[PDB]
């Protein structure tokens, strides 16, 4: 309770957590091999960001990097879930798209270039140079991005009608969901510090839960998964 | 020469190296693709087994964490040792059993966070907070155990009769020795602190060297892998 | 400008930039989804190597270890270059002799545990053991060769005439790449030490420009890829 936003790493963690079982729950009873790998792939994501946001809470997932002349207090468990939910996220898209090997490679590789650039200017000391590995990380998520609203609309709109409006549904909100998070983290006190910390833990904790559970809710509520019966 | 349990860090050392010697030498003249994924996921697991005992030997792989009033030393290249043979042995059962993708990646997924919260709760300063990684970890196990206990016996059943009965001999292995950790943990010096610190890494060497040299004697030395000739 | 080998970090910097650009221009355009592939991995590994030599030329990939009687500075992000990109390399010569999975497994985790090891022997300070983790490194280089001289050679003959005698071009130049490493290495100011650190630097850096753009030039600029047609 020493931290003036733990409240929001303490909702974050209960909003992974209850996630986590209404997908075990919800996740139980299927037999179709097709559906039981969206199952796996989207069930898992908040259980690591479960288990991230508890270290943020518990405080385990925080340190202290000296830039732009304080001791600005990084939260570096946030880009660790990052780096493991994204590209369950991606498999998700992949698979209901039925893209194929080459694309998923591309793809998982830029988004750790994303998250692992991403990480580096967060513990960047040098002020500066922070942005620049923005720089390199945001045109990494514009590449991720523009192979989803391009790449795979096209094979979508190939594939089964039932996946085919399901993806420009997720495509959509990929979009909109990926692009808030350099925002959110250019504005905050790890970029250029107009927003307090305390508020950028929340408006990340938005995205995260969005991305993490509102997200999963679209897919596993959507019959373009299982098999054409 | 320097620590009081250097022995069994040495002697698990050699029993990782000749572990992998022999699954080396025994391993030459396989012709069978299907026999050969088993014998480099066999062979790798003390290969990956040996340079961390060696590194916990040397001293490298060691360190200090003020908890429970203590400057406790925490073998953190152990955890990364389970870290990376633990999906390996997965990977064994599931190619025994020929599990689907899906049922693959959940295991990893769950082994992951069983090794990666338990290596957390091992450097967590918070005496209180390192059970509730603990906890956590542990009821990861148990998700492992379930799936493997229940889940692959069926499939293993109506999978050929010599992968069959010899599913059930590693399952039987797997349930107890997976057990055995979380319970060495607990007592040893990094949980309550009931059994001192060499005789912790003696029990951990024990279990190290039968899931990594023991466990991988009963798999290659089983006609449930090659193909059906 | 602080660092007396900083144009070496800089001129590989660009070099790997720029060599990433080529392979995007170039593989725009490719639908072949085989060959895709093979433009998803040749195109990233620059792309992870200018992350890289950037984070050593801005300094964060560059630490302090207490060895050999000074505080001689390691580029650890060089090691993390070398952990990534080298799997990615191994991935285009299996994919090109149409490598079962068993070997690519064995591959990948001897190469892991070469750059592991490697890594470690760079930042051990008792002096004597750095050679003990480059022994074991550079075995485990031994391996992978020889699978690649030998357990590739028969399977690329027996492969296409367009993959055959490329694959021959190709296991050339990784003997001879991949041998040098460990010469420089140890030669360098991390091993023996007859070698500056400016110069260890600039020799590192010609090894990884030839091995992450030039190695690339000769697969791309192949019809061994693609399909027959
Ligand atoms: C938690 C779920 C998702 C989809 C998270 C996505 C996060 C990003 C795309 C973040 C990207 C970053 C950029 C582009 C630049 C600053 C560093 C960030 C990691 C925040
Ligand atoms: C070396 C081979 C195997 C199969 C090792 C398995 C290790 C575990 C299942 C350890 C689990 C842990 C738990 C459940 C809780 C405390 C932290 C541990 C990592 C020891
Ligand atoms: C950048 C591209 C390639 C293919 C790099 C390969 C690097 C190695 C094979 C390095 C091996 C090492 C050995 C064998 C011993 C000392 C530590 C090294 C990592 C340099």
């Amino acid at each position: 309770t020493g931290r003036p936003e733990w409240i929001w790493l303490a909702l974050g963690t209960a909003l992974m957590g209850l996630g986590t079982l209404y997908f075990l729950v919800k996740g139980m009873g299927v037999s179709d091999p097709d559906a039981k790998k969206f199952y796996a792939i989207t069930t898992l994501v908040p259980a690591i960001a479960f288990t991230m946001y508890l270290s943020m809470l518990l405080g385990y997932g925080l340190t202290m990097v000296p830039f732009g002349g304080e001791q600005n207090p990084i939260y570096w468990a946030r880009y660790a879930d990052w780096l493991f939910t994204t590209p369950l996220l991606l498999l998700d898209l992949a698979l209901l798209v039925d893209a194929d090997q080459g694309t998923i490679l591309a793809l998982v590789g830029a988004d750790g270039i994303m998250i692992g650039t991403g990480l580096v200017g967060a513990l960047t000391k040098v002020y500066s140079y922070r942005f620049v590995w923005w720089a390199i990380s945001t045109a990494a998520m514009l590449y991720i991005l523009y192979v989803l609203f391009f790449g795979f609309t096209s094979k979508a709109e190939s594939m089964r009608p039932e996946v085919a409006s399901t993806f420009k549904v997720l495509r959509n909100v990929t979009v909109v969901l990926w692009s808030a998070y350099p925002v959110v983290w250019l504005i905050g006190s790890e970029g250029a510090g107009i927003v307090p910390l305390n508020i950028e833990t929340l408006l990340f904790m938005v995205l995260d839960v969005s991305a993490k559970v509102g997200f999963g809710l679209i897919l596993l509520r959507s019959r373009a998964i299982f098999g054409e019966a």
